[PDB]
């Protein structure tokens, strides 16, 4: 494609620097199992991808590494197969706008994952942020310019302050897959009412729109996913417009004294200076430890939530057994489809309690207060069928009992995926090898 | 007494900026009904004081006037009549510190509201805050010496800075009048644990403390009070100590073009520059659009809060009908305790969403999970007495249509109220010009 070029070694010796800090992600290599920490949101997810297996983010490096090697992609034995679509790689990938830019927006999307497979190989490169070029911003995904149209302020007319965030917009917010209608699935954004929670509750229960059936409480449900554009307008910094940027790829200089971008995306403190400092009087130990107390505030009423959820979750699965129609249950779904909603959003960015804490807090209260409903129309409706003693819930302290309580064979899944591994992945790489993109 | 003078028309002329500053605190006469403005919080105080009459706080100038004229204090005969004790005037008069150094705390705290009545007669001023003198700041009430002695922080030993806002931590705090032991009818700030929610609900609840019984729920509840200092100091500016008196009593000029100190105390955007500018370079109507926000997140989940707690209250009101024993009804009132106090601790000084949003808004929602538990509780034991649908909630839409669902004759209070407005006050005024302590 004339306009992308997503082979990253391309630039280096060229652009000396930036290729540098940016290879430093790779680095941050930290492999967190989110679910092993808190298993409960492995049966709030019950039913679907995510209660198979959800880690931290770490470094831009590995983005097709990782939706390569986690459980949820699957192993899929042919380009027909797997549970999941095209767009998994959208955010994954410089390759993507490659695909997008010769093969079409409708071309891309069609059909699987693993038939992007062998094509969508290069991890988060120069040409998903850049016109390269040669330097100078850009989208790159057509879908991104609909929802920042869709706002209404579109990257062309954005202020260089502005656009510094939009290109991290790119990906960190909150998708969905259209809507299946034939024309999609396409990664669209709901931002058509649009990036309050609030907002996007409605335009999703406006076209009833479902992620998936939960598997105890048959809940149709929403599943958040890092909404980092969408949260930070919130926070405080968000009104100031301090952009992501600003602390997530600063000013640096380099030895011989020249000033340029640090392109390591990771933790903003690692450049204390250069990143708060700039703005800031306090010190590290201050700055730092004040965002550990939001990080632990929000923590806190987060399990919390969490709790009600899970509680509400079985205590629907019992309603069911003790033959609750239809009817009976429909009040309960919607009051436990917000709530998990309003709890999923409020958390599933990890920067949620530096970037807005308050609004992460907000919408906890705002979970919990709808888990109530949804707990006490239940605790009433287990009598009229005659339960009148709490529900019992099982023991969920652990991944594994947890993975077990919901019936799921996670020794034929890990089985299967290093399979996939070791046969699959080697005869991906070798045609991607073969194609090479060379102008 | 020697120690201090309670005329505060006395440095007039004298300190003559000092006291036309003091003085424009009259001037924010507004009297806002917070109970006609939200009367939920009516139910949630039936049976105790704060559902008869609770107004939003105004000028200084008006302290003894409005102590004089709330409901709550009723309408005594003699200096040995009336609901209230001696305490309540603690925080109105610099007439306390004058009782107490005569008297001693003992002989101060010793009785009924209206036996004090023509001793404290002189509003808030001079000698609360000043070793008059002369200036130079003190601290004036003993168990206020106590309470920053026991979170570690003596006023001796305090630096200036913290000097500023300790001077209001005298008044501006929640307290409680102690035991009734025989020993104590005294003013005490619950801060032994200390002054997180938290802190004091461990502390109240290890000393089997509870300021009245709820008249629905039988509750045994506390109360909370404008706990500005606390919350103050789990905010973000009260942990770069920016003071009480850095936003609210600032330094300004005068025509004369001298640099006194600001001692109208009332809103911080009034005097814009001078205080916010000083460290934001922002523009006041940004600034105030932000307060703005956080106001209306702090409400909506105070409402929310609310809502829950005046249904499970009225809930267990039935549970009581229906003939729940107290062995059955023990682990559903220490939730809503719990519940209620997070609630009132939360939402109970006005200024939480300016000083400490972020907390305010983490107690709600640990509010809210509290009237979780506490209503799917009284739900399935509601039901063990045969009752599976939810119970009825009275048109409660209006300070007068709620008082009236609580059985108060608020035409029988506000006529008392009026013939002790009329021909108790002047009595208590003309002894208080007679005694006049003379110098
Ligand atoms: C892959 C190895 C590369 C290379 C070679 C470059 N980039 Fe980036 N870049 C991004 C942002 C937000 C800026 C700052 C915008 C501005 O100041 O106008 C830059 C800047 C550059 C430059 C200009 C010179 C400089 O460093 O200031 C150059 C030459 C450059 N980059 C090269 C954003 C991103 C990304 C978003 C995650 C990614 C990925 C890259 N850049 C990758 C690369
Ligand atoms: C534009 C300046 C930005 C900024 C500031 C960030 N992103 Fe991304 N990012 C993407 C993916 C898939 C991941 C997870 C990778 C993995 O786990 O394999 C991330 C991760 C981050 C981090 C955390 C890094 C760490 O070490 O923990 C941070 C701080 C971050 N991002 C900020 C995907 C993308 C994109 C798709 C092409 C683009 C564009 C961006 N990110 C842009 C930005
Ligand atoms: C603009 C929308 C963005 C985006 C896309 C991200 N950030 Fe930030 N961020 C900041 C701090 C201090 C943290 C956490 C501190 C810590 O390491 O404990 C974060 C966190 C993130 C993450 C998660 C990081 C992780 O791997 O756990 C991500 C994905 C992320 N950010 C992306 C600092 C800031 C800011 C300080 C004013 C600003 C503004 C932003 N980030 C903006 C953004
Ligand atoms: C020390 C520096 C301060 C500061 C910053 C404030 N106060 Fe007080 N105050 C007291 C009482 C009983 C009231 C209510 C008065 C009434 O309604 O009759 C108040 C009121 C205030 C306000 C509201 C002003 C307005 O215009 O709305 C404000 C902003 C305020 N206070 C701040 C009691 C006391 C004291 C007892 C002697 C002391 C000391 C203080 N307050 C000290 C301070
Ligand atoms: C006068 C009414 C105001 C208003 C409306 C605000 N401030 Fe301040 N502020 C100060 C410091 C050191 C910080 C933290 C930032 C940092 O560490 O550099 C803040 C922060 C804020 C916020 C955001 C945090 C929050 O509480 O939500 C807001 C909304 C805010 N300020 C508004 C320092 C000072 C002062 C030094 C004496 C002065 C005075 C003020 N601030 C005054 C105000
Ligand atoms: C240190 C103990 C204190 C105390 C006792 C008070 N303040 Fe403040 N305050 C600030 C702002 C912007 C508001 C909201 C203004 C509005 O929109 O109405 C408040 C509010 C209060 C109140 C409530 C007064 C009322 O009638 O609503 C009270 C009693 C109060 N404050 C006392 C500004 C600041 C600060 C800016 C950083 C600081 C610090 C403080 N106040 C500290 C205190
Ligand atoms: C942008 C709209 C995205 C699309 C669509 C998908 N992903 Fe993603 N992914 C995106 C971001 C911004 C991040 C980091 C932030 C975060 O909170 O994770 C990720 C991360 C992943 C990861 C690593 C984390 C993990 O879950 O182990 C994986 C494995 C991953 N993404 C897979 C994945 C799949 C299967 C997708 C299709 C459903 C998918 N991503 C889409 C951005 C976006
Ligand atoms: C380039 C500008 C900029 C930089 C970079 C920046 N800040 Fe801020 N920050 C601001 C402004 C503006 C405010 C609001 C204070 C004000 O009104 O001036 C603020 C407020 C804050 C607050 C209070 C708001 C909240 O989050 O509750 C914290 C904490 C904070 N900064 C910490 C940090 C940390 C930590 C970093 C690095 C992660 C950082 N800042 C980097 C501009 C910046
Ligand atoms: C140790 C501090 C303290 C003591 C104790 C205290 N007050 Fe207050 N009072 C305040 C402060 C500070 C305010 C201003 C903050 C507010 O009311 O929100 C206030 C406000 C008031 C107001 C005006 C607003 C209103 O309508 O409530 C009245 C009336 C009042 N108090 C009465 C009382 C009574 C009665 C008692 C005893 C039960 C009492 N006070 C005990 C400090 C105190
Ligand atoms: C609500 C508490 C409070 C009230 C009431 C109060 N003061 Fe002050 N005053 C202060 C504080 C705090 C300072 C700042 C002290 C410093 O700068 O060290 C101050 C400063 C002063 C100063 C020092 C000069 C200056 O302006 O910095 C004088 C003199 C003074 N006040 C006089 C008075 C007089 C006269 C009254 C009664 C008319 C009074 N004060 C009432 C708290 C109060
Ligand atoms: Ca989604
Ligand atoms: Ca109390």
């Amino acid at each position: 494609s004339d306009k992308t070029e997503p082979r990253n070694e391309v630039y280096k010796d060229k652009f000396k620097n930036q290729y540098n800090s940016w290879h430093d992600t790779a680095k941050s290599e930290e492999l967190v199992d989110a679910l092993e920490q808190d298993p409960n949101m492995v049966i709030l997810w019950a039913g679907y991808a995510f209660a198979k297996d959800y880690k931290a983010p770490r470094g831009h490096m590995y983005a097709v590494t990782d939706v390569r090697n986690t459980l949820r992609t699957g192993a899929p034995k042919n380009a027909e197969d797997g549970p999941l679509p095209m767009a998994c790689w959208s955010c994954k990938s410089p390759d993507v706008p490659r695909l997008i830019e010769e093969q079409g927006e409708d071309g891309y999307f069609k059909g699987k994952w693993a038939k992007g497979g062998p094509e969508v190989t290069n991890t988060i490169g120069c040409s998903d942020c850049h016109e390269k070029g040669s330097p100078k911003l850009r989208i790159s995904r057509p879908y991104v310019d609909r929802a920042l149209d869709a706002i209404g302020t579109p990257f062309s007319k954005a202020s260089k302050q502005d656009k510094e965030s939009m290109v991290c917009a790119q990906c960190h917010v909150e998708y969905y897959f259209e809507k299946k209608e034939d024309k999609k699935g396409f990664v669209k954004f709901p931002w058509d009412m649009g990036v309050t929670v609030d907002q996007m509750e409605v335009y999703y229960d406006g076209i009833e729109f479902s992620d998936w059936t939960h598997a105890l409480s048959k809940t149709p449900m929403l599943k958040a996913q890092h909404p980092e554009y969408e949260t930070w307008k919130m926070g405080i910094h968000g009104k100031n417009n301090v952009s992501c940027v600003d602390c997530h790829m600063p000013k640096v200089t380099s030895p011989e004294g020249k000033k340029f971008t640090d392109h390591k995306v990771g933790n903003p403190f690692d450049r204390f200076e250069e990143t708060c400092a700039t703005c800031h009087s306090q010190t590290k130990e201050f700055l730092v430890g004040v965002t550990n107390e939001r990080k632990a505030k929000v923590k806190e009423m987060k399990l919390k939530a969490e709790e009600q959820l899970v509680k509400a979750h079985f205590e629907a699965a019992k309603a069911w057994e003790l033959g609750a129609t239809e009817a009976e249950m429909k009040p309960i779904l919607t009051d436990i489809r917000h709530a998990q909603w309003r709890w999923d959003l409020a958390i599933a960015s990890h920067g949620v309690a530096a970037h807005a804490p308050e609004e992460a807090l907000r919408v906890l209260g705002t979970s919990v207060n709808k888990a109530a409903d949804a707990r006490v129309k239940l605790a009433q409706l287990l009598a009229k069928k005659g339960l009148t003693d709490p529900v019992a819930i099982p023991d969920i302290s652990t991944k594994a009992k947890a993975q077990a309580v919901l019936g799921m064979d996670m020794e034929k899944m890990n089985a299967e995926k290093e399979a996939f591994k070791k046969d699959m992945l080697p005869k991906w790489d070798a045609e991607a090898k073969k194609r090479e993109a060379t102008y």
